[PDB]
């Protein structure tokens, strides 16, 4: 870390401690040119990464957002509640495994495709006709049949 | 009618004319006070028959889960809200020419189906594969050769 | 209105009440044909058209940007909260005169310069720097120049 | 740091990288039993002078208030937020330079001001506008004028 106070490039950890239930780091550095010392803290971004939309807008992740078109597709069919959630909090860290502040809603998609096909596949055409938007009949066919080459 | 704006007690008809192939009324009003002008709409509040529902329970017809379900098969599809009133209206005016206190779900569903039909073929599979509760992925296929021959 | 038990083109108003606090009107309608009897209301249509911004997506009209953009153009000037809520009525009315389901946002714009230049000069040019993107000094005078005329 | 996921005690540095021109670090750390990966950033924290406003009284210094002035005059600017985070960055260390327990809020105006001038000159005469609370449309073309003289 650069000092704030002269601009040093290198600055030196001279003590840390846990700070907020163990949450955050909170830092004493000392720079090495100008002597003097300073706090810092720590703090993880918890909250799950934007969203950019078709559209190019941003908006924050809606949880019920993504459930709600996963239950949608899911009308009538044989899987509970918790392969849902499960299906969810994977996808929810595969988010968050990309280490980006902002994620395009197509790798949503394709991550609730990707669980779609594990858990039911009328549920997957259903979901896909949507998410693939389909204008002709003739795609609920080709989608089948790609399905049906796995 | 008072004025939506400035709140005065009485506006005045400007313009009338028929709308929603004449079941309703289109108006334009204006108020005397503030001189705004603002549209509304006439619509008949009728009786409709109970539904019975696919576990013989009876509840009152419920023009919202009518509406709901047609929207969800109707995902980006290029019918406008107009349309989709216009199938809703008929809808509701063939139950209510069965002279029946209550008419099946079936029914209901049947209607919704025709109207599909006319209004776009994705939508009337995408409503079918619920509505026919499709347990495989090959029924879209069969629905697809029996949309197409009828 | 039509007949919905009939379908006879002509139905006669034998009664009106005001309902919703005077903001609906009950009415009691008779078929001339089959001489049955059915209500309906008459309810206002009060929806602000939809923005289309610069990019071309549309959103919501939102009363809170618009005024939140008047405020920032205000700031320090001897105008009153009155004045600003007569200026953003006004506004509103113009873009619902236009009966368009959607307006440009540079309609908006546009308007709210035009009550700026009555309210307060010194907002009128603060405004206009950001409406019209300055990038240069120079466009302070310019736009000077063009409001010292008209 | 313990794991904001399943709470385990100690998460590793997976990686680490400075950002914000040099004055913020950011990590990624993993936690050794959950395997839950997240982000951190380390931030320094300065004890500030207080401000003393126009009327007189004092209050702690507030990086929102000056943030969100800059940001109001830098609208549809070509500067980075990084810029902006140096350009505070550096009135805060030019507030520490001077060893004062508190200043007066025309010392960070004017510091505002200097690092405006170096950043964009439309956004340093929209802030002028403000900040010298102009009262006619003639003060703009004043402000350019000792503008331009440096
Ligand atoms: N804000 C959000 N938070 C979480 N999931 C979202 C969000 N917006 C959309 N999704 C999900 O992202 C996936 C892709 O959605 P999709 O509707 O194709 O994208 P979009 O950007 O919303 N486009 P469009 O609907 O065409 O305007 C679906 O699983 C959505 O439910
Ligand atoms: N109370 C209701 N009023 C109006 N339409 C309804 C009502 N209940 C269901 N519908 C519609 O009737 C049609 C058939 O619905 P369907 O789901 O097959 O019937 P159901 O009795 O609800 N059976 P199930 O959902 O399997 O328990 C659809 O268009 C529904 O939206
Ligand atoms: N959704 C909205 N509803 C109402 N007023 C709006 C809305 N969006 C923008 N405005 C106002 O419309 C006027 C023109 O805004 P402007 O910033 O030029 O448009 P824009 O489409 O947002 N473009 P940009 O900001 O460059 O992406 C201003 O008075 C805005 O506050
Ligand atoms: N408490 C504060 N901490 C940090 N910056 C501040 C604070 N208060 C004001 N500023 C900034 O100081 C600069 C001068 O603000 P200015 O509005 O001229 O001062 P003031 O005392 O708030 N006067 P006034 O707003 O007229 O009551 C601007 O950059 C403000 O954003
Ligand atoms: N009728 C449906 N049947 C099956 N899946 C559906 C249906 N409608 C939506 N979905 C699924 C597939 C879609 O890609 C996904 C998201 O739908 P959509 O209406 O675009 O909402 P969204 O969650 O993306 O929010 P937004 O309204 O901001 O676009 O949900
Ligand atoms: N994902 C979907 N895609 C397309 N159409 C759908 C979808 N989900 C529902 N629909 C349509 C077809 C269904 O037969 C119809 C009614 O669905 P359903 O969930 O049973 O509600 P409903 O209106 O009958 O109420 P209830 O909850 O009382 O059963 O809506
Ligand atoms: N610093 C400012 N001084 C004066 N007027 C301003 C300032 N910032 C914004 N405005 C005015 C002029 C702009 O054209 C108008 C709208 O600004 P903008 O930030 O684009 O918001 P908006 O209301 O259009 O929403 P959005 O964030 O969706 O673009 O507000
Ligand atoms: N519309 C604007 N355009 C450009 N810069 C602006 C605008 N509004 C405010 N600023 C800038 C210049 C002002 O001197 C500075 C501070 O504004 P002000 O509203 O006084 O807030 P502040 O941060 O001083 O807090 P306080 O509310 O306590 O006075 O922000
Ligand atoms: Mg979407
Ligand atoms: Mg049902
Ligand atoms: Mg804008
Ligand atoms: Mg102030
Ligand atoms: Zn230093
Ligand atoms: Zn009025
Ligand atoms: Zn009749
Ligand atoms: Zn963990």
């Amino acid at each position: 870390m650069h000092c704030p106070f002269c601009f040093a490039v290198d600055t030196k950890v001279i003590d840390s401690r846990l700070v907020g239930e163990g949450s955050s780091v909170r830092r004493r550095r000392q720079c090495l040119v100008c002597n003097e010392r300073f706090t810092t803290f720590e703090v993880a971004e918890l909250v799950m990464p934007r969203v950019v939309k078709s559209n190019d807008v941003r908006e924050p992740f809606n949880e019920e957002k993504l459930r709600s078109g996963m239950l949608r597709a899911l009308e009538k069919r044989p899987v509970s509640s918790d392969d849902v959630e499960m299906a969810i909090n994977h996808i929810k860290s595969q988010l968050r495994a990309t280490g980006e502040r902002e994620v395009p809603s197509k790798m949503i998609g394709n991550l609730v495709m990707e669980q779609l096909k594990k858990l039911d596949k009328v549920a997957y055409i259903r979901f896909a006709s949507v998410y693939r938007s389909f204008e002709d009949i003739k795609e609920f066919g080709e989608e089948i049949a790609r399905l049906e080459d796995h």
